[PDB]
DNA sequence: TCATTAAGCAGTCCGCG
DNA sequence: GCGGACTGCTTAT
């Protein structure tokens, strides 16, 4: 096989590399890598190295990396550009792996671990590590085994061995329901003292040294705790054995309002799964406890135990250990679904970076671009210092608040990366500037043509047309990869809808799910077989289809994220190719493009309907437009349609055969106007929305910018078995909104869009009557909790104290003295509830850590003093009044003349 | 929450005769 | 009460 790196580090004048050799063996080497950097040199000197602007460079070969680093400094002292890759390990990887890396994940040791620490006096601080580690579960991807290190003897209690037999039993038998598919994969090791446990763990670690190290909060808790505990017990040199190169560093993580300390293990790639989840999942969750995320992702039930976690080991050690094993497994189950490890390896090896650098699009793109240029013997510029400056973004149209019955939306494919490619926007393709007219003048095609030579953006920037810049070239490659995975995702989605239809008529038989690739549209034969399957098989197939769709979603949306972040990096001062001219050239071009096509679509439709000045485009945001289709439907007349699917077909056909060609013509004209390199403005029909045929549903509504709801029948070629609510920005979509209120508001919207005013009034009336029964957690608001200290004045709200912070302070007084009650953690999330006048807490609200039950001694008081009236008005009625006043509907029946009888 | 602009709403503080 | 100046937080893109 072709070799690939596993990890790479720089330690002084040495590169330390762990790699897979041509035989599949993991190896490690120390290499005295001699880096090269570059300086400009006279034109009259023969060279093969040129900077990105075509200026000649001389290569400087250094005896060692420290010499290269010192040279960079002296070049700053002289005031001359020191060119080339200054991150020497990236240069090492580029020299060592000078081909497209083909990796084999089955050779990469992925470790997933979790530790338990019994602590009576509150949260066990990883920097102190004053309490024994009493359980470690460490899953190894190469062995496919869960290694369980169990401490039987502690200052906090001596316990019996964990029993695998009881762990396997159902909870109804007194067991722990450890999933049977992992029972045989458990290797259990009990220890009668902590020192031998940790010593054996380190020997184990040495034998099976993680390459990828993951788990849940392992970077902030598990790793620093293990490291510091071993340090406290044995000394530093022993703790450093967690690094295969025996080097570690306490790294300070600086945010906006303070800092925390992580341990950097040289030669390990730490990908904390919480951090992967936050970056790649595209969710915002009310809580990030493993129980909460597990329930959300896998629909598995919460890990149930009596009493505090600090008493679980002594009271029920059996369950203590089993829950530790399950926690590690749940992360593996999340990854099996979401596939973020796979994604990280894909991206990491593509860019030729340390795998942990996938969190940084700036680092990722710096390495892609460097490797690309190096192939042509071109030399990257030195990174420079820049002040942070604001710059303009996307255009968002102000919509008229209203109901909108029939809506068809159109959308530009991967807009900003398409703009980069169309205009040819790159650091080295800048050709000059032109005198800019007001944007309006370009939108309306009255401004002078910017250039007859160069490719232009309406911000005044001109670009070369003779050859692609490195940014357009490299963005296209990832764009094309994305397209492939998006294809699989959509096929899987369309396949899901076929199964859902079939499920309406399941066959009474015993059979099996079909062995099929869900990434490809089902053949006619597969469709025929599906129509004969039982519910059991169909549901299994549905689960598999939806799993395939999720996998495709991960692959496509995060490739989209990486390419959009290249645009974003152009506006980040730390990016090597930071340039606000280029960042603004993209956004301004986008502003023109959207408003240009709004004008074109209006003109086209006014033409077909024989009108003038009618506004068909009701809304747009960045890259997409929403067109009122009422007049199109009215032109054939509703009574002419057989069913809903009939007008959806008609609108689908009108969009594809009439509107898309007109939209294309508009954009091709715009391309010529800006003299762009290549026409890449591809705007296709996105959504078809409207009420069910012959219903009183309103179909859709806008309340404002970034706030709307549509009843969608077809989305990007997926024809849904059941209409799907597309709701953007409204309270149903916000993590801050109580769970039960999201649900209620969503049902209110469903009724508005599908059934109409009367149905909405029925539901509202019932919700208002019953809501006081809802579980307190489900009706709690959620908020992140920053700067608690800032607003804490002697335990009371200081000036300008936010409502949620006030709640936390109330909570802190209620639990005062109690080290055992959960503390609210700065920067994490809290549930928030209002409190009625004259309550014992002495304030108008209380807040406690999210994803948790509030502590028992104050729970009964919270439940007794909860202000349901304020809760209802703030979270439910206020937003609903916003939806209904926009839609010109009443959520409560107005009095009529019929009330006389 | 270490990690690539537009614009909405909640809430504080305070003016608005 | 609302709405502007402002902080805080959270979405859409
Ligand atoms: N997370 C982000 N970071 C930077 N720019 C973004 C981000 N999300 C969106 N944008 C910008 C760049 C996008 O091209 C543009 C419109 O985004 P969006 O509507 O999500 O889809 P898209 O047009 O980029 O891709 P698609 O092909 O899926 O439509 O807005
Ligand atoms: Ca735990
Ligand atoms: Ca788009
Ligand atoms: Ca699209
Ligand atoms: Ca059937
Ligand atoms: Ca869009
Ligand atoms: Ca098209
Ligand atoms: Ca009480």
């Amino acid at each position: 096989m072709k070799e690939f790196y596993l990890t790479v580090e720089q330690i002084g004048d040495s590169i330390f590399e762990r790699y897979i050799d041509s035989n599949g063996r993991e190896r490690t080497r120390e290499v005295e890598y001699k880096p090269s950097l570059f300086a400009h040199c006279p034109e009259s000197q023969a060279t093969k190295y040129f900077d990105i602007y075509g200026k000649p460079c001389t290569r400087k070969l250094f005896a060692n990396m420290r010499d290269a680093s010192q040279w960079i400094k002296r070049m700053e002292d002289i005031g001359l550009e020191a060119l080339g890759m200054d991150d020497f390990k990236l240069a090492y990887l580029s020299d060592t792996y000078n081909y497209e890396i083909k990796y084999d994940h089955t050779k990469i040791r992925v470790a997933n671990f979790d530790i338990e620490v019994t602590s009576p006096d509150g949260f066990p601080e990883p920097s102190q590590a004053k309490h024994p580690i009493d359980a470690i579960t460490h899953y190894d991807s190469i062995d496919d085994r869960f290694y369980v290190f169990d401490l039987l003897n502690s200052p906090y209690g001596n316990v019996e061995e964990w029993s695998i037999e009881i762990a396997a039993k159902l909870q109804e038998q007194g067991g722990d329901e450890v999933p049977s598919e992992i029972i045989d994969k458990i290797i259990y090791m009990p220890f009668d003292n902590e020192k031998e446990l940790l010593m054996e763990y380190l020997n184990f670690w040495q034998q099976k040294t993680p390459v990828i190290l993951t788990g849940w909060n392992v970077e902030s808790f598990a790793i620093p705790y293990v490291y510091n505990r071993i340090k406290n017990i044995f000394g530093e040199s022993t703790a450093k054995r967690l690094s295969p190169h025996r080097k570690t560093r306490v790294k300070v993580i600086e945010n906006m309002y303070g800092s925390r300390e992580i341990i950097t293990l040289f030669g390990i790639s730490v990908l904390d799964y919480i951090d992967l989840y936050k970056k790649f999942s595209f969710t915002n969750q009310p809580s990030y406890s493993l129980d909460y995320i597990s329930e959300f992702e896998l629909n598995v039930g919460k890990l149930k135990y009596d009493g505090p976690i600090s008493k679980l080991r002594e009271s029920n050690h059996q369950r203590y250990i089993s829950y530790n094993i399950i926690a590690v497994y749940r992360v593996l189950q999340i990854d099996a679904k979401r596939q973020f490890i796979n994604l990280s390896l894909d991206m990491g090896y593509y860019a030729k970076i340390q795998i942990q650098s996938v969190f940084s699009p700036i680092k990722t793109w710096d390495a892609i671009i460097f490797n690309s240029l190096k192939e042509q013997n071109k030399v990257i510029p030195q990174g420079r210092s820049h002040p942070v400056q604001p710059y303009p973004g996307a255009f968002v149209k102000e919509p008229i608040p209203n109901r909108y019955k029939y809506v068809m939306s159109f959308d530009l494919t991967s807009l900003y990366p398409s703009i980069i490619r169309q205009v040819n926007i790159s650091p080295e393709t800048i050709a000059g500037t032109f005198k800019v007219a007001p944007l309006h003048d370009y939108i309306n095609a009255v401004a002078e043509r910017p250039s007859d030579v160069y490719s232009c953006s309406p911000n005044g920037m001109m670009y070369y047309k003779d050859r692609d810049g490195v940014v357009p070239t490299e963005i296209t490659k990832v764009f094309n990869q994305r397209k492939e995975h998006k294809g699989y995702m959509l096929a899987a989605q369309r396949n899901g809808e076929i199964i859902k239809e079939a499920l309406h008529n399941p066959n009474l038989s015993v059979d099996e799910p079909l062995d099929v690739d869900y990434r490809f549209d089902f053949s006619d034969e597969i469709k025929e077989k599906i129509k004969k399957l039982s519910a059991k098989s169909l549901n299994e197939m549905l689960f598999r289809a939806q799993r395939t769709e999720v996998a495709g979603m991960t692959a496509q949306i995060n490739r989209k994220l990486l390419i959009n972040s290249l645009y974003g990096a152009l506006g980040n001062v730390w990016f090597r190719y930071y340039d606000l001219r280029n960042a603004t050239a993209i956004t301004t071009f986008g502003q023109m493009a959207l408003q240009w096509i709004e004008r074109k679509v209006n003109e086209y439709l006014n033409e077909v309907c024989g009108t003038e000045g009618e506004a068909f485009v009701l809304y747009g945001d960045t890259d997409s437009i929403y067109v009122s289709a009422d007049k199109i439907i009215d032109k054939v007349g509703e009574s002419k349609f057989r069913d809903t699917n009939h007008w959806v077909d008609f609108l689908d056909k009108f969009a594809r055969e009439r509107m898309e060609p007109a939209i294309d013509r508009g954009f091709r004209e715009m391309c010529e106007y800006m003299n762009n390199k290549q026409h890449l403005m591809f705007m296709d029909r996105e959504a078809i929305a409207g009420p069910p045929l012959g219903s009183k549903g309103i179909g859709g509504f806008w309340t404002g910018k970034k706030r709307y709801a549509l009843n969608v029948w077809d989305m990007e070629g997926t024809r849904y078995a059941e209409p799907k609510l597309k709701i953007m920005g409204l309270e149903t979509q916000k993590s801050s909104t109580p769970k039960a209120v999201q649900k209620a508001l969503k049902e209110c919207i469903r009724r508005m869009l599908q059934e109409g005013e009367e149905s909405l009034q029925e539901y509202f009336k019932e919700f208002e009557k019953e809501f006081r029964q809802l579980n307190y957690i489900s009706i709690a608001s959620v908020s992140s909790a920053n700067n608690i200290a800032k607003y804490d004045v002697g335990g009371f709200p200081g000036p300008k104290c936010p409502f949620h912070i006030r709640g936390i302070l109330t909570y802190n007084r209620a639990i005062k003295g109690n080290i055992d009650a959960p503390q609210v953690v700065e920067g994490e999330k809290v549930y928030v509830l209002p409190l009625r006048e004259g309550n014992p807490f002495g304030d108008k609200c209380i807040a406690w850590p999210s994803g948790t039950e509030i502590t028992d001694l104050i729970k009964d008081d919270v439940l007794h003093w909860m202000d349901y009236t304020v809760l209802l008005e703030k979270t439910f009625i206020k937003p609903l009044e916003g939806f209904t006043s926009a839609a010109k509907l009443d959520y409560e029946k107005k009095a009529s003349l019929f009330d006389m009888f």
